[PDB]
C-alpha cells in the first residue's frame, strides 16, 4: 500500500505512527522564526495537520474548514507542518486569520520530523516535502488518531479526526 | 607600523554575529556542486548550466513583499549579458517563486531551493548559518563562476541587512 501521487506510487521513509504510541517529539519553525516542539503544546490536544505545501496556486479551502473546526474544539492547537518556510506561513489560506492554528515548518532540521513519522517523500517531485496525513495527539502526546492519506491528492478523513477530539 | 589585515569576522545579523557552517570559497577554486530545486520541482546541478558563467546570489529568502532595486538591476543586468545565468539560491520552496520581489518579470533569473538536499548546498559554500532566526538559511552571498566553474568573485556579506557589492560581481563578467 505504497502512497500514490495522481495513481503512481511514490517512496515514503519512515514509520508512519500508530494509535497508541507516544508521539516523536520534534524542532519545527514557527512563523517568527522560533522552535517549536511538543512542549510548546503543553496541556493541548493537538492535530498534526501534515501537507506537501500550504503555499499552492489555488486555497485548499476545505483545509481552511477543518483547521477552524479542530481548533475551535474544546483545549485543542492545530499544528500545520510542512516545508514551507515561515516566510510563506504568514500568507497561507488555510491558517491566516485563525487563533490555535500554529503553523511549524521542517526547514531547520531537515528530513527529521518526516523522516519520525513516516511521512519523508524520497521520489518524484515532492522528494524532500512531506506527504500527507493527520495525526491527532492527546495532551499527553498519545497518538488517538492517525491517517495517511493514500493518495496525495486526495482529503483527509476530516470528519474521523474531528470525533476524536469529541 | 605594520598592521596585519583583519580576518573576516563573523557575519551579523543587526549587528549581531551569528554562527556559519562551513568554508567559503575563495577566487581561483573550483566551485562546489550541488543539487538545488528549480521552479518546477526538477533538479538541478552545475551540468544544468555547463559552459555558462554563472551568478549564484545567495538569500536568506527571497520571500518578501519589498526588496532593493539595485537587487533587480543587478539580476537584470547579469541576466542580459552573454552567456551568464544568474541562479539565485535560497531555502524557500518553489511554490513561492511567484512572490520573489527580486526575480518579479526576470524571466531568465532561475530560482533554486536547498530544501531537497537540507544543508548540503548552504554547508559546501560556507553560508550554513547555525545559530539564531536565521539557523537552516543561507546567509547572504554572491559567487560568481566563469565558463569551467573557476570561482573569479566571492562575497560573503559582512552584514546580512547590507546589500553585496553588485558593481564588483558585474564587473568580474567583463
Amino acid at each position: 500500500s505504497k502512497v500514490t501521487l495522481g495513481g503512481n506510487p511514490i517512496d515514503l521513509a519512515g514509520t508512519f505512527p500508530a494509535v497508541g504510541a507516544q508521539a516523536a517529539d520534534f524542532k519545527l519553525v514557527g512563523k517568527d522564526l522560533a522552535d517549536l516542539s511538543l512542549a510548546s503544546f503543553a496541556g493541548k490536544r493537538k492535530v498534526l495537520n501534515i501537507v506537501p505545501s500550504l503555499d499552492t496556486p489555488t486555497c485548499a479551502t476545505s483545509t481552511r474548514k477543518f483547521n477552524e473546526a479542530a481548533s475551535s474544539l474544546d483545549n485543542t492547537v492545530v499544528i500545520v507542518v510542512s516545508a514551507d518556510l515561515p516566510f510563506a506561513a504568514t500568507r497561507f489560506c488555510t491558517t491566516e486569520g485563525l487563533a490555535n492554528v500554529v503553523t511549524a515548518s521542517t526547514f531547520r532540521t531537515g528530513r527529521a520530523f518526516a523522516n519520525a513519522y513516516g511521512v519523508d517523500v524520497t521520489s518524484g517531485p515532492l522528494n524532500g516535502l512531506t506527504a500527507r496525513a493527520v495525526v491527532v495527539l492527546d495532551a499527553q502526546d498519545k497518538v488517538i488518531h492517525a491517517e495517511l492519506v493514500g493518495e496525495i491528492k486526495d482529503e483527509p478523513n476530516y470528519d474521523a479526526a474531528l470525533a476524536a477530539l469529541k
